[PDB]
């Protein structure tokens, strides 16, 4: 019984709980997206000024 | 993050604001045309002591 509550000990203090981790995971993803978006955005800035001549 | 401001910052130093330069291009070209046409009008000066001899 010892063994087995050492053993829970060190889960308890390193594992990972995956059910949060997964809501993590798609709000990064979209984030990574609009990331790449918002990047793609400010690239065209330079554009607008070659109206103007 | 600090080679982005340094690199930034040398281009608040020397860059130029292109959307004032279109402004200061087409006002200079209008000057250049008139004054040739007014360096036209001082050349003729002369003509008009032609008139009486």
């Amino acid at each position: 019984k010892l063994q087995d509550s050492l053993d829970a000990g060190v889960g308890n203090l390193v594992d990972a709980d995956l059910a949060k981790e997964s809501a993590k995971l798609q709000s990064l993803q979209t984030k990574q997206q609009l990331g790449v978006q918002a990047l793609s955005i400010a690239n065209s800035s330079s554009s607008a000024i070659l109206s103007l001549f």
